[PDB]
């Protein structure tokens, strides 16, 4: 009756995440000057460059080379011996204002509360209580492997460490009447850029002892567990220069590490008006809200939206078999507790706030106390 | 004990695909000269530009100019009135080498099938016997509406239409003892590119009678069904000039449309050494065996890796319930019937083959009798 899953994780230099952070840390400048900026901006990397394209209409004044190279700063890319320097990269600007086509069909015009979806699209929210924050184990412990990693960077004692890193974990897994109970790790990979200097068998003690040790609880690891520590044996170049990163290639590890399901949209560089995040952050409440309501222990919801229209167009429920209730009973519940449309949502989970940065690195979800991860107490 | 389920697809001028099928185009390029080209183009479209970011090491001789502008050409977009010109528009290129680093982990002075994955991932395949080519109906008919859309463009009967579109289909579905049977259509969005000249009723009237019913299946529709046509009201600007496009954006359209699960990885230009696509490919191969083969009658196949590691790191199957066979019973049986090593699927799904534009737009998996779709006869 068991089985493995595996999710990954990436750390905050990955190229990647380095574009989902400058999209966001562009959307927060955007929002701390104009709450209602319309925002769609994607973010380029690649060698010595940062590209900003996309759309964005706001009363803003924004230095967009100030706030790109911050960002970068933060992360930790400031010597070109490290192969990236925001002292010293480009940063292009290909931005536009948005579409009139698709701002007179969504929100010119339209009382808040009932503007428009900003996009057709689907979006999925899952919950698991298999862990206190309602999250899968495995994509949990591989955001933490790259904390762990980017804290010892940041305080000095392992300082041939770099900003890109990768990390995955596979769990072994018993199923229990649809819900799930993680048993023992079974394999965990770290790959992280490092130094010209620090040999490899330094790395993998170092990254067995100091971070896969104060990460993962040692009831989980056991002799049968894989190691496959700095697996491809060298990780010198890295960030953008060994791999070019975009914004919103890393969907999976911004959510449920493969678990529950996806809709595709990417989060990062999109105001509230962008359904892709901000229905997808309703639906993750959603199903918070069942699971710590005691209504279900593992439960997945669909919603989806078309263009100019203000509710959704569907909304399904799925329990796995871990409610007393129907999936249609729950459907009525949420029906009753919910009201979904995008200019709901902005008030109830107050999207206009600029902290989206704070969500661009180790999973948007089950951290931090945002407005989506408070469960809301259900009436029915 | 019915639910609904949405899916949504993109016409092949939606700025996403075209950076799809840009990125393929480049990847096949190289291959038709150099089968073991080392490929990773990322495209980015904008107003008037398409940027190739990545990384190459191929002994091909590439001309990115013309076979972008060939790409574009294909798509449709060949005027400014359309908003974007293949004559006219700017080529920029930002191709490096592929990181040394990766490639002395990866593929160098290694035997071809003990190639090790050219990253750490995670990768599903997934089947339904739901249609006969054992994808979800909802996505199929998305996809399909799309394709009815370019197919009007382009034999001068809907001049108005330009190449950019979405369409979405929400179908209510029953269960059936873990499969599921598609009921009616609840729900179709069509939005599509079109001229200055043309008005919103002409356009509905064309959208259903000459889009919707030459695609759907009148059984399926019914007087409840809820059409939006042109939500938006108006759709002028488009293409790129629109909305920014990136490679590996549709990733959801481009597999199985919310249904299964995802990994996260882009597949468009990859070669195969990237496990990203080539074990996706594999798991599909996979899922479809089980299916076809009489074992499932719905089935989700999850694979991992880590970098320069050439088996994965893990198998599962899940059947929902779908087989007399337990879950591990199949998973010995896969292992028994399948090698998922990136150098042995290369031979066996012939990954080394310039067929891969042909991909990048309508999805990747249920068309064509591509390898992955041709089942493989199981013995146990
Ligand atoms: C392996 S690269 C993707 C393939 C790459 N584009 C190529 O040209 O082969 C994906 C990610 O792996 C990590 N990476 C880069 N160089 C690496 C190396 N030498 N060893 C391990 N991981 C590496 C970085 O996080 C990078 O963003
Ligand atoms: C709505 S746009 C995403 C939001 C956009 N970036 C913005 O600035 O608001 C996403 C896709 O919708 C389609 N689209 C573009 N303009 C549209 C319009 N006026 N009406 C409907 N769909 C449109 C195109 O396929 C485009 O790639
Ligand atoms: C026995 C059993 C009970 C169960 O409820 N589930 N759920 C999922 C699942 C479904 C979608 C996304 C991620 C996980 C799976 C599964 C396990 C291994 C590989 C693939 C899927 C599963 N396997
Ligand atoms: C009753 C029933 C039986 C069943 O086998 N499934 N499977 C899925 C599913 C799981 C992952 C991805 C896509 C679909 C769902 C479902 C339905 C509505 C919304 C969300 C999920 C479902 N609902
Ligand atoms: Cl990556
Ligand atoms: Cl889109």
């Amino acid at each position: 009756g068991t089985f493995l899953f595996t999710s990954e994780s990436v750390g905050e230099g990955h190229p990647d995440k380095i574009c989902d952070q400058i999209s966001d840390a562009v959307l927060d400048a955007h929002l701390q000057q104009d709450p209602d900026a319309k925002v769609a901006c994607e973010t380029v990397a690649k060698t010595g460059m940062i590209l900003l394209a996309g759309e964005i209409t706001s009363r803003a004044a924004v230095d967009y080379q100030k706030v790109v190279r911050e960002a970068v700063k933060h992360i930790g890319y400031d010597d070109s011996s490290k192969g990236f320097d925001y002292k010293t990269c480009n940063v292009l600007v290909a931005l536009e204002q948005q579409s009139p086509d698709i701002a007179q069909g969504v929100h010119l015009d339209r009382n808040e509360e009932d503007i428009g979806a900003g996009d057709q699209g689907l979006m999925f929210g899952y919950a698991t209580d298999e862990t206190e924050e309602c999250m899968p184990l495995t994509i949990v412990l591989a955001h933490k492997l790259n904390a762990k990693l980017a804290e010892l960077r940041r305080n000095g004692t392992l300082p041939w460490l770099r900003p890109d890193s990768k990390t995955q974990v596979t769990v072994q897994y018993m199923q229990d009447r649809g819900a799930v109970l993680p048993i023992r790790v079974h394999t965990i990979v770290i790959s992280v850029q490092h130094d010209e200097e620090v040999c490899l068998d330094e790395m993998r003690d170092a990254l067995k002892e100091k971070v896969i040790k104060a990460v993962v609880p040692a009831k989980y690891l056991d002799e049968d567990t894989i190691y496959h520590l700095q697996p491809s044996g060298r990780f010198v170049i890295g960030g953008p220069q060994g791999d070019a990163g975009l914004t919103g290639r890393k969907i999976i590890v911004d959510t449920y590490g493969g678990w529950g399901a996806h809709g595709g949209g990417a989060f990062s560089g999109k105001d509230y008006t962008k359904v892709d995040r901000s229905a997808a952050y309703a639906a993750r409440w959603v199903a918070k809200s069942l699971v710590k309501g005691g209504l279900c222990r593992r439960v997945l919801v669909q919603v989806s939206y078309a263009i100019g229209v203000s509710h959704p167009l569907s909304i399904s429920i799925f329990h796995y078999g871990t409610s007393q209730k129907s999936e249609r009973e729950l459907l009525e519940i949420v029906k009753k507790n919910f009201d979904l449309r995008p200019g709901v949502i902005v008030r109830d989970l107050d999207l206009k706030k600029p902290i989206y940065q704070r969500t661009a690195a180790y999973g948007h979800f089950g951290r931090d106390s945002f407005p989506w991860e408070v469960p809301k107490k259900l009436k029915y």
